[PDB]
């Protein structure tokens, strides 16, 4: 195929993954895996075959 | 196929995925597996064959 | 197929997935997957073949 | 005395003197003397004491 | 006295004097005096005294 | 006196005296005298006492 992307801006501004916690007790924070920002983005085929992109978190505290 | 993506902004402003807690006891976050964010996103076949984007959080506290 | 996308904007402001949380006591966050966002936002053909794409929480407190 | 001014505008637009003449013979134009624009425009006290603007145009053609 | 001009604006266009002439014979075109132009345009006290400001155009053709 | 001009201005265009003339025989331009132009454009005081300006033009032509 054919991916034509074509951006022409003036005076952007992205932001991306913003995480914020206050008065807390135990804090766990993952990010990741096919995390893609800016102004002009483009993410193609993230994943192709038996392949696997798992961000995950394995919160346990067994008492 | 022929995919085209012609933008033409100006003054563009983007938020992605954006988190507040306040006065908690246990936090946890997970963000990821395909996030794409910007003035121009653009995401094509995230996913081929028997692939996968797990962002899972598994939560236990099995007291 | 062909697929086209022309977006001509002035001044966009955009915000994807915003979450808010005060004064709990448990607090899991789990956000991704194939989240999308920007001023011109084109996501084509997101799952192909026998994939997945789980963005799941598995809260379990068993107690 | 007291005198303000305050504008708070956006995406002004402001044509002052605009004159259009086509397919004559003779063709005078005069203009000035208090000519004021802008997007804000003040005059204050344009004349004071025996003073004088005259923005005349003494045509004659006297055959 | 007290004068105050205050002025928040965000993409003002001005024009001033503008003339256009065509096909014509004879052509005298005199600006000027007390022209002021601009997004923010303030003219105080043009004359005091016994001053003067004469924008005039004398055309004659005495045949 | 006091005299307090602000301008909080973003994308300012100012076009000041402007004059065409196409397909004529004699052609004359006076343009000045006190001509202000500008984004912020502040005249005070142009004239005091017994001064004068005078942007004149004095056309005869006398056959």
């Amino acid at each position: 195929g054919v991916l034509y992307v074509g951006s022409k801006t003036k005076e952007g501004v992205v932001h991306g993954v913003a995480t914020v916690a206050e008065k807390t007790k135990e804090q766990v924070t993952n990010v990741g895996g096919a995390v893609v920002t800016g102004v002009t983005a483009v993410a193609q085929k993230t994943v192709e075959g038996a392949g696997s992109i798992a961000a995950a978190t394995g919160f346990v505290k067994k008492d």
